[PDB]
């Protein structure tokens, strides 16, 4: 699915991102933006092997099993596949437990090179929430 972006802004508020770990609405909605341009389906490979899944671009290193990384630690216990849903709740499950894990938002490349000090709260300008 690829979601418009007050649609997107409206699923992740309702399953709890909204300040999650201190990070407004605004950084997750960016996150996405930049890191899948807003599909769910979006895939990219990785020159160490690993890809990337999803809304949220999760690494198949650390957080999901594809079944083809290896030596991967599958953290969030989840397929690779269930982050290609057009249901968000896996992605906002396991992005619960990334940005909980130490460097907050600035595991998600994209988040930390084009969101990271912007004024985020435009990307959920406009909307009903
Ligand atoms: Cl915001
Ligand atoms: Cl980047
Ligand atoms: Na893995």
């Amino acid at each position: 699915k690829v979601f418009g972006r007050c649609e997107l802004a409206a699923a992740m508020k309702r399953h709890g991102l909204d300040n999650y770990r201190g990070y407004s609405l605004g950084n997750w909605v960016c996150a996405a933006k930049f890191a899948s341009n807003f599909n769910t389906q979006a895939t990219n490979r990785n020159t160490d092997g690993s890809t990337d899944y999803g809304i949220l671009q999760i690494n198949s290193r650390w957080w999901c099993n594809d079944g083809r990384t290896p030596g991967s630690r599958n953290l969030c216990n989840i397929p690779c596949s269930a982050l290609l849903s057009s249901d968000i709740t896996a992605s906002v499950n396991c992005a619960k437990k990334i940005v909980s894990d130490g460097n907050g938002m600035n595991a998600w490349v994209a988040w930390r090179n084009r969101c990271k000090g912007t004024d985020v709260q435009a990307w959920i300008r406009g909307c009903r929430l």
